[PDB]
DNA sequence: CAGCTCCATGAT
DNA sequence: GCAGTGCTCGCATGGAGCTG
DNA sequence: GAGCACTGC
């Protein structure tokens, strides 16, 4: 917990921003005259040395202090009057406004134009994916080491990079065996504090190059020098005046070759230059609305801020920007739908009331909602693009079927789409035996079907009472007709379009097995007016998920021999490292019923194979290619992911999903190797996560969206709304 | 199994 | 394009988690 | 000293 907790601690008092900060916290709650007066005592830092800033302030701190000796109203206008000025202040002072000129040059150079960079660095730098120069901005720091704050000498906190100050009087160098030692030492006045260097002599020069002045030293502390008194190693001792080395300064990815001090001076010398050249992107009317910097400065800020406030204002600008890009394209779609327009219709509680009472089980207040929502949106004078989202076995299917009656019941006909012929056939059965009948004629049209039959069908649709067609994105590729088509159901990712009747829009509905938390929903997809998400069905018991060490792997192996001997089946997934084949017939020392599926060898008659698994031809399987949310092998009691977490926390879900059906009270182990905490911190979490959305919650908070590549927004969301509003035009 | 990075140590 | 100043910044090794 | 800019031939 050490690091993750110490700098954190000694990080509140003593620097304008922190100050301003707190004061805002001050008001947003309650002053404390007393207090202020003690914050001001602790202030320290170069920013303050501005006249107004100082004058400007008094005025301020003076206005505030009055709060308390003030009844209710007397307090308000008082407050907002403030708050406004802080931000007012912050904007004035806290940012290093990049005042620009000379003139822009602007392309993708092969980076040698870069200054300081040269041949070998050329190659070095490209190990970081840095060609071009745009390449040299879109490349922001790992992190930031700050400094501004200077520690006193004799308060060195045992074991920590600090930056203290003082003279320096002592340049000794010591040689031993396979080691030297360079020392000079720093003298506040009273204290004197060893400051030691290892296999560097040069330093000798500089330090001597120096003896005289007082300076700023930046290093670490060490609990040794068993003679006592702490010893500071590794520092930097810059001559000084450092109003200008009492700054935040970045930390970039490195690459044997370069050094921070290197890489830095290299950003130090170009960024200001480049930044400057960037045609603004979003219009000035916006900017003004919400208040964070154009670009130049923003990009500026990500490298060389002087207020974490800066940096904040910089991501914030830099991130809204790129959500804009999305929500722009969205409406820009959503609108085009407003053109072509949609169609509604009336609806007979008849059907559903029937369907619903027909079933055995209950229904959920969830699916109920799925329902109230679909109807209504279909009904509405325009399109519907809902997303029926849920978690394998939540009741997605049912619901779809109501969509299917309601639409039929209305007047028009629906058209089910699905990635695979094998899946079509299979779905078909259900919608019918499901529809168990009433009075609806539903088809499939899959190319397997005999040419005539096709014909009898096609024609069936061109006119009349073929009520639903079940097929692949086969339909759309041949060019079918029917002059009423009131909806299109979809299952999932079909490889790699919308439908219009005469010219209006077709009620579109898309179901998915792999959840996605609302923000991500509303941010990469959003355009799917909604997602009526599911909260799950009863009687439903769930996978006893277990996590198992390796070695004991032959343990699980056996557990199957059983369950599988008692008539069940077992997946076995092994990522990438041929071994597979080696993993295979060494696994027919599990002699018994095995099948393979290399995977991305990806004919998507993968199901071809699963069918055959579900039918009972490969007692057990063998992965690679994380199997998908598809044809469902019933008997499959147990699952086995190995050397995981290479798998997102979701593919694993996928996998867990795939095994259970029945009640079957299925089971899924996961062999592990070594790895650790953060890794297993996660797994551990998986296993007890009854619920696959709090999964995504959790996949986000930890690894950024693995599911090209977002530069900037790690869930704060006021943006994703800041969007909707500004984000029409 | 390897190739790289990042971090912490190295001296009586 | 190579040859001569004059800058800035320069340890090395070993175990470490990470991705391929 | 490595790497690079910059100046000159
Ligand atoms: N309300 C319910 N209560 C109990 N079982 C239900 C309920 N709704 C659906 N089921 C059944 O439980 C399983 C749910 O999965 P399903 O409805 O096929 O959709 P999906 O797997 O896509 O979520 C099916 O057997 C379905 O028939
Ligand atoms: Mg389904």
């Amino acid at each position: 917990f050490t690091s993750s907790l110490f700098l954190w601690g000694e990080a509140l008092p003593t620097l304008l921003e922190e100050f301003l900060n707190e004061v805002e916290k001050m008001l947003k709650n309650q002053v404390n005259t007393r207090r202020i007066h003690q914050l001001l005592k602790e202030l320290d830092d170069p920013l303050l040395e501005n006249k107004d800033l100082e004058e400007k302030l008094q005025a301020f701190l003076d206005y505030v202090k009055e709060i308390p000796n003030l009844p209710e109203a007397r307090k308000r206008y008082r407050i907002q009057k403030s708050l406004e000025m802080i931000e007012k202040l912050r904007s004035w002072f806290l940012i290093d406004y990049l005042e620009c000129s000379g003139e822009e040059v602007d392309l993708s150079t092969d980076i040698q134009y870069a200054k300081g960079v040269g041949p070998n660095r050329k190659k070095k730098l490209k190990k970081l994916g840095i060609e071009t120069l745009r390449d040299l901005l879109e490349f922001f720091p790992r992190d930031y080491e700050d400094r501004r704050k200077i520690f006193k000498l004799n308060d060195l906190l045992p074991g920590e990079k600090v930056t203290t100050q003082g003279k320096i009087v002592s340049v000794e160098t010591k040689k031993f065996q396979n080691m030297n030692i360079l020392t000079a030492v720093l003298s506040d006045g009273l204290v004197h504090v060893p400051l030691k260097w290892f296999n560097q002599d040069y330093l000798q020069t500089y330090l001597k190059q120096l003896t005289g002045k007082e300076v700023f030293v930046t290093g670490t502390v060490k609990s040794n020098a068993y003679t006592g008194q702490y010893e500071i190693h590794n520092a930097e001792v810059t001559p000084k005046e450092g109003e200008y080395v009492r700054r935040i300064l970045p930390i970039y990815r490195l690459t044997s070759g370069i050094s921070q001090k290197q890489m830095r001076k290299i950003f130090e010398e170009n960024i200001p230059s480049l930044c400057c050249s960037l045609k603004e992107t979003l219009p000035e009317r916006i900017l003004e609305k919400r208040k964070l910097l154009g670009v130049k400065d923003a990009y500026y800020g990500m490298h060389f801020p002087k207020t974490f406030y800066h940096l904040e204002k910089a991501r914030e600008r830099l991130a809204y920007e790129e959500l804009f890009v999305l929500q722009l394209a969205f409406q820009k779609i959503r609108k085009e739908r407003e053109k072509h327009g949609g169609i509604p219709k009336k609806i007979e509680g008849k059907l559903a009331e029937e369907f619903i009472k027909s079933l055995p089980f209950k229904l959920t207040n969830a699916q109920k909602r799925a329902h109230q929502e679909i109807r209504n949106d279909m009904i509405s004078e325009k399109p519907m693009n809902r997303l029926l989202q849920g978690d394998v076995g939540s009741g997605k299917t049912v619901v779809a079927q109501l969509a299917i009656l309601d639409n039929y019941e209305a007047g028009f006909q629906t058209a089910f789409m699905v990635p695979t012929s094998i899946l079509a056939i299979q779905h078909y059965r259900r919608t019918v035996e499901s529809f168990s009948k009433f009075n609806i004629h539903v088809a499939l049209l899959i190319g397997a079907t005999t040419p005539s039959e096709k014909e009898k069908i096609k024609s069936g649709l061109r006119n009349g009472q073929i009520d639903v067609v079940i097929g692949t994105h086969a339909l759309i590729q041949e060019d079918v007709h029917f002059k009423n088509l009131g909806l299109v159901i979809i299952d999932e990712q079909h490889r790699f379009e919308a439908l219009m009747n005469k010219g209006k829009m077709v009620d579109t509905l898309v179901m998915s097995a792999t959840p996605i938390p609302r923000s991500m929903a509303l941010a990469f997809y959003g355009d799917l007016d909604v997602t009526v998400i599911d909260e799950m069905p009863p009687g439903r018991k769930e996978v006893q998920t277990m996590l198992v060490p390796m070695d004991r792997v032959n343990e699980v192996y056996e557990f199957v021999r059983q369950e599988v001997m008692r008539g069940g089946q077992a997946f076995i997934v092994y990522p990438l490292i041929k071994s597979a084949v080696e993993m295979y017939e060494y696994l027919s020392k599990e002699v018994f019923k095995l099948g393979l599926m290399h995977g991305r060898l990806s004919q998507e008659e993968k199901d071809r194979v699963m069918l055959e698994f579900a039918e009972g031809r490969y007692d057990i399987l063998v992965s690679t290619t994380v199997i998908e949310v598809g044809i469902d092998v019933p008997r499959a009691n147990v699952m086995v992911i190995e050397n995981p977490e290479r798998f997102g926390l979701a593919q694993l879900h996928q996998l867990r999903g795939r095994v259970g059906r029945g009640g079957q009270e299925a089971y899924c182990f996961l062999v592990v190797g070594d790895v650790g905490e953060e890794a297993m911190e996660r797994l551990r979490f998986f296993t007890l996560n009854t619920d696959g959305f709090k999964i995504a919650e959790y996949d986000l908070k930890t690894r950024g969206p693995g599911e090209k590549q977002h530069g900037l927004s790690g869930f704060k969301v006021a943006d994703l709304y800041r969007d909707l509003k500004l984000l029409e035009w």
